């Protein structure tokens, strides 16, 4: 058998023969002899006697496999690597590294000479590869010594001292351009970052800057300086709290912009339809470090430098200034939206350079931009579209097509419903011939998507051309089932003209779509059982829109669509396969969909995508999150089937159940599921995920989510999970200025108390108290993006309790702290939300805080008067003023219908009236509205003069009502974010009393309100 493929090894002419021979007999170890002692000391002798190197390892190879199953070899060994001769010493140490390759469980009785020989023999004098060697063994010294209960305080500390040498070779291998050992030693120093600190010494923020070095450094090898930049990235990932305390957050960006800043090739970047360079892996690093750590360290960094690069005389400096923002607004979306005054001029600029390069680097932060901070970007459609339509006019390479074409297309998504109108005619002529002339599927697919974009946003102004559109785009879905023979780009214009299709079928309703239904539907039907993962994916996508226009009318399909779910979602996902899980995404989505049009009849399929979604939470690589989600949709529908109504629970500890016993098992199913993946959760995302669902179904159907019967026990679950992300001491927290990701971790665990305040009302005075201080203390946080959340969620909480609320002298008192002291205006601001509140839910005595609290008002009015004179250039501040404007109004509202004799009527109201009409926050009429009824009822004097301005308010108010009720009616299907923030009145009693108001005031000043069109429509 085997001892046969040993004498082959020793013996054959031909050198690769003898090499092959052992490199099939180490697999051959594991699957007796007597003398076995004559295949060692043969191996022995040929490990350190052969000519060549290939060959001595591989009979070093098949001696340690052999090791594993001798007493005399390591002694022997440690021995060999102490010779005088530096070949002895270099395989010696290669075979004690095949030793450790093995993972053999007694190689831990020698931890201490490991660690004894390789201090010495990482520093050999006569043999780079000897040090290498030593560098890599001390990888599997450091693991196991990390297997001992208590790590020995002596070999962790012997093991730092070795990190520096470590460094001295890394040197080494740069200097003697042996880039094989540079790689090697790359990944020691990237198994250093995974280790304890115990083991690592202080060392990692010195490897970080040491590594930025290399990157930096030119005149290195690019393939090093890959590493290097790789290195830091992973650095990011695992020890970021080190670079943190370091503070080396700016230095590894300016690094990186640098790195990006070097000439590539242009040629390719402007034809290439297509990660491994050192430009490249810098902009990695900058979408990294912005989704680590806080804006400050990386955008703000970023942005000081965009003034100076963008205008350089160096083009690749100007592109890499673009491209550093298009990496950074993935991470930090609040902070670059933040920075639009700066950003999107220079992204203008960059449209209008004269270097295609450029160009297309400014292309690239657009879709980007849009891709993250949709509707925010399209508001300036008006500069962008007559540029990008110029560059799709004059382009001379394939890949500024491709990216104007996809700019256009995100613009398009989200610009406003009435802006679309005055362009769509002119963009479906323009798209539509650029759909004949190109005949690229990559750049007819672009295409397609822009065109199913300008649906999206005409809603049923799409129908003019709902006909022309669908014959045309038919050519492109014929023979779905048919795969053999189509590139992977044939299947991605195929997929991508379902999905526009079916959006299409969501801006015309089900009426207009009747003619092509039944075909396309068939052939959506047809690409669900296909071959391809991409065009299954359409499939689904298509359904799920089919069960937004379509609704109950589209269950027949169940018993059939069903079946190819669960087994798209079952389907093995690994050498990730991306297309499936893609797929599984969209299939998700589907069934969710579905379940929510479908009422009655998704209840024989309940119980089964239940057990299938949950298999996938427990089992998935990347759906555990929208799996999850899926079930809640599940459950939402179930509700709903039910007759649940949204928002219409009964609020309040439920003593027992308001739903029936079907639904509550339902809910019960997934209330378990929630819950265990946030406890001991790792990954932020998953709680994020987990709080967001709760939140949510509970603000739709109250606390029986969380809680039935008077058992609070998954209530108390959350909430302490909930408390200790507010702490920063969740597991996903614990493996300052707070990344985004972060940010966004904490509002969502404020969030759950909000909703749970609104769900409890007075009940939930007994749940708050553990997180009441936590909350407080953060409304004083050195970060004001948390003291942002913390005084907005107070401010919450206090209208959910209303006047069941207990604490409300405390919260009021701290509240009027934040709008007195605090620096920022926007904390102010949404602090006089919660003190209007707080005083209108109170029953004590606040004379003593009338005159201080107006003080302090009317201070923040005049900041945000001074803001808004310069701000046609910034919308950022231009919210944040024009909230302060609502919210200000609000309280001051509040504070008059509370108390009005506390309130000297004479300055407050005409301040007030120059405030109205609001640009935002139209909640914040609601007092201001109740406000105007008394006044006038009473004829008091200060607003009976103000009759001409009053009527005029209204005037506004009432054809913005009218605006939003066509653009309702006219929208695409699914779109409802916006819906409850739209609305200009928050009930209609307190709408039909302002209609009563204005007949009145018709019959007093003379018809006055006649006379605006606008009333008088609404006065008759």
């Amino acid at each position: 058998a085997l001892p046969a493929l040993i004498h082959i090894l020793q013996n054959s002419s031909n050198d690769g023969i003898k090499q092959l021979a052992g490199v099939e007999a180490r697999k051959q170890v594991s699957k007796d002899a007597a003398t076995q002692t004559s295949v060692k000391q043969s191996l022995l002798n040929s490990a350190f006697n052969e000519g060549k190197d290939a060959v001595r390892h591989a009979n070093a190879r098949v001696i340690a496999s052999i090791g594993s199953e001798w007493p005399e070899l390591i002694p022997n060994l440690l021995q060999a690597a102490c010779d005088s001769n530096p070949k002895i010493r270099e395989t010696a140490i290669f075979i004690i590294l095949s030793l450790l390759e093995s993972f053999n469980a007694n190689l831990a009785l020698h931890i201490d000479d490991f660690l004894n020989l390789f201090a010495q023999t990482i520093n050999d004098s006569a043999s780079l590869e000897t040090r290498s060697l030593s560098a890599q063994a001390l990888s599997y010294v450091s693991s196991l010594i990390e297997e001992e209960g208590e790590i020995n305080p002596q070999y962790a500390a012997k093991f730092a001292s070795l990190i520096p040498s470590v460094v001295q070779v890394l040197d080494a291998t740069i200097r003697e351009g042996d880039t094989t050992n540079t790689k090697l030693i790359f990944n020691c120093l990237n198994d250093f970052l995974l280790l304890d600190s115990q083991l690592t010494g202080n060392t990692i923020a010195d490897l970080v800057k040491l590594a930025l070095q290399i990157a930096v450094n030119s005149d290195v090898d690019e393939d090093i300086r890959v590493f290097a930049v790789q290195f830091v990235t992973s650095a990011l990932v695992y020890r970021k709290s080190k670079i943190n305390q370091a503070k080396l957050g700016p230095e590894i960006t300016l690094a990186a912009l640098k790195v990006a800043s070097e000439e590539i090739d242009v040629e390719d970047e402007l034809t290439n339809e297509d990660e491994n360079t050192p430009a490249l892996t810098a902009l990695r690093l900058i979408s990294n470090a912005s989704g680590e750590l806080s804006p400050s360290q990386v955008g703000v960094p970023i942005i000081e430098h965009l003034p100076t690069m963008l205008s350089s005389s160096n083009p690749f400096e100007r592109r890499s200034i673009l491209l550093a923002i298009s990496v950074l607004v993935t991470g930090s979306p609040d902070y670059t939206l933040s920075q639009f005054d700066k950003i999107i001029p220079a992204t203008v600029t960059g449209l209008k350079d004269s270097e295609a390069v450029v160009q297309l680097a400014a292309l690239k932060c657009i879709v980007q931009l849009s891709t993250n901070l949709q509707d925010e970007v399209a508001r300036y459609h008006e500069q962008y579209l007559p540029l990008v339509i110029d560059i799709i006019d004059s382009a001379k390479h394939v890949v500024i097509y491709k990216y104007a074409t996809l700019a256009l297309d995100g613009l398009l998504e989200f610009i406003a419903h009435n802006d679309i109108i005055k362009y769509l005619d002119p963009l479906m002529n323009k798209l539509f011939q650029m759909l004949e002339t190109q005949q690229s599927p990559k750049l007819r697919a672009a295409i397609v998507s822009a065109i199913g974009s300008c649906a999206f946003a005409a809603g049923s102004g799409f129908v003019p051309y709902f006909k022309t559109s669908v014959q045309y785009l038919q050519q492109f879905i014929q023979n779905v089932s048919q795969i053999e023979g189509l590139s992977e780009d044939d299947i991605e214009l195929k997929a991508l003209t379902f999905e526009n299709i079916s959006t299409m079928g969501r801006a015309v309703k089900s009426a207009a779509f009747a003619e092509y239904a039944e075909p396309l539907v068939n052939a959506a039907y047809e690409a669900i059982k296909t071959d391809s993962a991409r065009l299954r994916e359409s499939g689904y996508a298509f359904i799920a829109n089919m069960a937004k226009v379509y609704g109950k009318d589209f269950a027949p399909f169940l018993q059939t669509i069903i079946p190819e779910i669960f087994k798209t979602l079952e389907q093995e996902e690994y050498t990730v396969n991306t297309g499936i899980a893609y797929e599984k995404e969209v299939a998700a989505a589907a069934l969710s969909e579905l379940a929510i049009a479908s009422k009655e009849h998704f209840l024989e399929y309940v119980e089964p995508s239940l057990k299938v979604l949950a298999e996938q939470v427990n089992e998935s690589y990347g759906l555990k999150e929208t799996a999850l989600h899926s079930m809640w949709a599940i459950v939402k529908a179930v509700l709903l089937t039910a007759n649940l109504k949204e928002g219409e629970y009964p609020k309040g500890v439920p003593s027992g159940s308001y739903v029936d016993a079907s639904a509550l098992a339902v809910i019960q199913t997934v209330r378990e599921v929630s819950l265990n993946n946030v406890i001991e959760e790792v990954e932020t995302s998953m709680v994020i995920s987990v709080f967001q669902d709760l939140s949510e179904m509970l603000r739709l159907f109250g606390p029986i989510i969380i809680m039935d019967n008077g058992d609070s026990t998954h209530l108390d679950q959350l909430c302490r999970e909930a408390l200790s992300v507010l702490k920063g001491e969740h597991a996903c927290q614990t493996i300052l200025d707070a990344s985004e990701t972060e940010a966004t971790l904490l509002d969502v665990a404020l969030d759950i108390y909000v909703a749970l305040s609104t769900n409890l009302v007075g009940g939930f005075a007994q749940v708050f108290t553990t997180a009441k201080p936590v909350i407080l203390q953060l409304c004083q946080s050195k970060s004001k993006n948390k003291r942002s959340f913390a005084v907005g969620a107070l401010s919450e909480i206090a209208l959910g309790m209303r006047d069941e609320n207990p604490f409300i002298q405390e919260l009021l008192e701290a509240l009027i702290i934040s709008l007195t002291n605090d620096k920022s205006l926007e904390v102010r601001c949404n602090a006089s939300y919660g003190v209007g509140l707080l005083i209108e839910y109170s029953s004590f005595d606040v004379s003593a805080i009338y005159s201080p609290v107006l003080k302090s008002l009317y201070e923040i009015l005049s900041v945000a008067d001074e803001k808004n004179l310069a701000t046609e250039d910034d919308e950022a501040t231009k919210e944040i003023v024009d909230r302060t404007f609502s919210n200000v109004c609000g309280c001051v509202a509040r504070m008059i219908l509370k108390h009005q004799n506390l309130v000297p009527l004479e300055h407050t109201i005409p301040a007030l009236l120059s405030h109205l009409p609001f640009n935002t926050a139209f909640e914040e009429y609601d007092p201001i509205f109740k406000l105007f009824l008394k006044l006038f009822q009473e004829q008091n004097s200060t607003i009976i003069n103000e009759a001409p301005k009053v009527i005029a308010i209204f005037a506004t108010v009432f054809e913005k009502e009218s605006e939003r009720i066509e653009l309702e009616t006219n929208s695409t299907l699914g779109r409802e974010e916006n819906l409850e923030k739209r609305k200009q009145f928050q009930s209609e009693e307190i709408k039909q009393q302002v209609i009563e108001l204005l007949k009145h005031l018709n019959q007093q000043f003379n018809g006055a309100v006649a006379q605006n069109p606008v009333l008088a429509q609404v006065i008759a």
